[PDB]
């Protein structure tokens, strides 16, 4: 099973200039909980937007995707191609937005965080993937987080 898992404005932006314009404290604790113990397949991009105390994430395996035949993640693993980096009963692809849909063939799981943030569109972001018609959603309450801005957590699930 490969799953995906992003926090995303109510617009479908995930990140601007490298990094995520927003921080809910609640959404990295359902991040870490989905993902513990599992395999993580990041890009090179998300891997780098990682600092060096918290790379590689604990618990997990991470597996950086690059085109660079020589770069190095120190507590990484770097496969060149996304089917080399799924090896577990449980994969998770957690960005960013050029990886989302890259995984999205190989994806049954979409645990999708919507944080009701005003953010406009714009060039360069990093969006979440288009979800096609073959995918059935649940639909969370809407919640309350402490960095003020209110979220809802999705879970699409397709055979
Ligand atoms: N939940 C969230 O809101 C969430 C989750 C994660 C990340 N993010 C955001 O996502 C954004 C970054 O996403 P991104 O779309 O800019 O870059 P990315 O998807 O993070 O990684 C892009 C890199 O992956 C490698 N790559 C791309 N296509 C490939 C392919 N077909 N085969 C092999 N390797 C390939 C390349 O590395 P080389 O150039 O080294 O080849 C490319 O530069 C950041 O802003 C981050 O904050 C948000
Ligand atoms: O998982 C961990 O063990 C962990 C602990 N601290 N941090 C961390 C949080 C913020 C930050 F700026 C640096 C590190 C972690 O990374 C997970 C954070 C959840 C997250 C939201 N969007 C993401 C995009 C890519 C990768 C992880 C995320
Ligand atoms: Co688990």
């Amino acid at each position: 099973m490969v799953g995906l898992i992003w926090a995303q404005a109510t617009s479908g932006v995930i990140g601007r200039g490298g990094d995520i314009p927003w921080r809910l404290p609640e959404d990295q604790a359902h991040f870490r909980e989905i993902t513990m113990g599992h395999t993580i397949v990041m890009g090179r991009r998300t891997w780098d937007s990682l600092p060096a105390k918290v790379r590689p994430l604990p618990g997990r395996r991470n597996v950086v995707l690059s085109r660079q035949a020589d770069f190095m993640a120190s507590g990484a693993e770097v496969v060149g191609s996304l089917e080399e980096a799924l090896t577990s009963p449980e994969t998770w692809v957690i960005g960013g937005g050029q990886v989302y849909a890259l995984a999205l063939p190989y994806a049954t799981r979409c645990e999708v965080t919507e944080v009701d943030i005003g953010l406009p569109r714009e060039a360069g972001d990093a969006l979440a993937p288009v979800l096609d018609e073959t995918w059935r959603g649940e639909t969370g309450e809407w919640r309350f987080s402490r960095s003020g801005l209110r979220y809802r957590l999705y879970s699409y699930h397709r055979s």
